[PDB]
């Protein structure tokens, strides 16, 4: 098996996982079409950028090319995947295929390779890590740059505070473990 | 919703649909790795053609295009698709997708339109008739073509017995209803 290992459908993940990912990579991900306009002006202001389905598609080509064009044809492909597929299935499969370091593929994989858990036994502050590492793995790896990961960890806390996905207490504990 | 309605996971799908499927449309199904060599050459001689990764790439394209370029970008897809998920999942999303006539996209829309129940409720005969329509859901359409669609039933059956997921008694039976 290439990677293809440790697969767990959505409704095996908890929400504080979904929720750290989504208000750290696309916090308007519920409510979009593939890409995020929005975004993408809210992008140009201030990091930006693109939507999970975005991600997802980036992921389906065999090459990792980024040239214009091929983030083109990630977009196109996020819209058709959209109109294809629901939402709780997109984030399914996203959850499932992401690279969050340490040759950990999935949420699963990265359960076990950083905290030797399952990811369903994952606690808030554990759920805050994964999500920080998507954005750049070998730079957050908790592993050899545990100092990065930790603030980029409480820097996902704070998006989901002001997102309500967590409470004050709830983000208060979290930040200090 | 689009047509993203009607969303059944494999194991909620009937070893007789999933069988009726792969023994029509891709044999080798379970062992190759996007693309089928073999099947292409074996094609060749007399039909052939693409795997069920590659349907379910060429419908993630938002356009309808058939160019040859299109048709690569389709197997390189296939075969990062089968590097990123098992055949498991890529059987359940291409299942659910897949138009099969009448408005019915997925296995599941699909039993209710053609026979007032759920695919997990689906017979053998049943079965047979959905895996023939991926070819051209509007020239075998029961419901317009029920000569064209009937023949093409008993051929998928007439498959599926040389594949060994049915027993020549089974086959007997389904090809008079």
């Amino acid at each position: 098996g290439i990677q293809k290992r440790f697969y767990v459908s959505i409704d095996k993940i908890p929400e504080h996982v979904i929720n750290a990912f989504v208000a750290t990579e696309d916090r308007n991900f519920w409510h979009h079409f593939g890409i995020d306009p929005v975004a993408i002006v809210r992008a140009a202001i201030v990091q930006g950028g693109s939507t999970i389905t975005q991600q997802l598609a980036k992921n389906l080509f065999l090459t990792r090319e980024r040239t214009l064009e091929r983030k083109i044809k990630e977009a196109l492909l996020a819209i058709k995947i959209e109109r294809t597929f629901d939402k709780k299935k997109i984030m399914e499969l996203y959850l499932n295929q992401i690279y969050l370091g340490s040759g950990a593929y999935g949420v699963e994989a990265a359960a076990q390779v950083y905290f030797g858990k399952h990811v369903w036994e994952l606690s808030l502050d554990e759920a805050a890590l994964l999500a920080a590492l998507p954005k750049a793995p070998a730079k957050y790896n908790p592993f050899y740059h545990p100092e990065r990961a930790l603030q980029r960890r409480n820097l996902v806390l704070k998006r989901m505070l002001e997102e309500g996905y967590i409470t004050p207490e709830q983000y208060e504990e979290a930040v200090n473990k």
